[PDB]
This record gives structure tokens, sequence and C-alpha cells, in this order.
């Protein structure tokens, strides 16, 4: 599924991400835009042999099992395929574990480089929330 900006903001709000660990909804929408272009089916292979999955590009070395990442920790206890669903529940539940892990949203390279310290409220401007 390719989400619209306001559609995704509404879905993320219903799943409890607005101000989760102090990160306003715009931070999450900005992260999804630059990680996946709002596409739930996005995948990207890394040099270390791990793969990033879904709307928030969650990595197979630590967070999900894809059966081809040796030494996989599978901390969200989910097959990586579950993160590619039109239903973002699995991605949101796993993201809540990641953002609690100590480094907050710096875990997402695209958030640190393209969202952090910008006017992230712009990402939810015009939306009925
Ligand atoms: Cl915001
Ligand atoms: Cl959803
Ligand atoms: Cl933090």
């Amino acid at each position: 599924k390719v989400f619209g900006r306001c559609e995704l903001a509404a879905a993320m709000k219903r799943h409890g991400l607005d101000n989760y660990r102090g990160y306003s909804l715009g931070n999450w929408v900005c992260a999804a835009k630059f990680e996946s272009n709002f596409n739930t089916q996005a995948t990207n292979r890394n040099t270390d042999g791990s793969t990033d999955y879904g709307i928030l590009q969650i990595n197979s070395r630590w967070w999900c099992n894809d059966g081809r990442t040796p030494g996989s920790r599978n901390l969200c206890n989910i097959p990586c395929s579950a993160l590619l669903s039109s239903d973002i529940t699995a991605s949101v539940n796993c993201a809540k574990k990641i953002v609690s892990d100590g480094n907050g949203m710096n875990a997402w390279v695209a958030w640190r480089n393209r969202c952090k310290g910008t006017d992230v409220q712009a990402w939810i401007r015009g939306c009925r929330l």
C-alpha cells in the first residue's frame, strides 16, 4: 500500500505514535516519507547482508526474522514479511520497541539526516486529525 500523507498521519495517531517517547506525529510521518516514500512494500538490502522492511525500514539484523540474516536477534518476534502489510500495526508495535532502545529516533538514518531539527509539523499541516 502507498499511503497518502494525511492518511498515514491518521493511522499513526490511532496506533499511539503522537508524542510516543516525546516524538510528535510529524517526526514519524517525516521518517516514513524519507525511509519508504510511504510504501509498505519497500525493501532495501544492506552491505552487511541485512535487509530493511516496510514503511519504517526496520532492519533484519536486530528486529525481525527474514531467514537469511545470520545471527538475527529478532527482538520484535515477527517475520520481516509482516512489516510489508497494508496494516501498519506490526511496523508501529516494532517501532515503539526500537525508539525505546536508548538512541530514540536516531535509529532511523533518514530521520537523523532529513527530519531532525527541521519544521516537522509541516508533515501534518492541512490534515484532519
Ligand atoms: Cl508534529
Ligand atoms: Cl493501518
Ligand atoms: Cl529520545
